DNA sequence: CCTTATGTGATGGACCCTATACGCGGCCGCCCTGGAGAATCCCGGTGCCGAGGCCGCTCAATTGGTCGTAGCAAGCTC
């Protein structure tokens, strides 16, 4: 599980690595976030939402 | 005047002691070596929404005619 939350420059650290295949199963975000980062959640794909 | 051998009185020199290079070692400038890492480079790799293409159509660019006076050609002259 990726809590993805915080500043911008540890929100990028957190990042780092979403690419890879299996990197995390889950990923729990704020839709706060969701329309902040939209573009890094639009690219990768998600199977179930 | 001839004729020994040195007085006269300084500039020229050897010396005392000074202070120094450096053996072994460190601070430091520096070559460079060195790592960690803080950026920056280029190539995807993707999903978005505008560039630009297509069509409907209208009004103004184009046309042929007319009128007339602004620019042109001497060319005089100062």
């Amino acid at each position: 599980v990726l809590t993805y939350y915080g500043s911008p420059q540890q929100r990028k650290e957190k990042r780092k690595g979403w690419n890879k295949p299996d990197a995390f199963h889950v990923c729990i975000v704020s839709y706060q976030l969701v329309v902040q980062d939209q573009h890094s959640f639009k690219r990768k794909r998600w199977q179930y939402m």
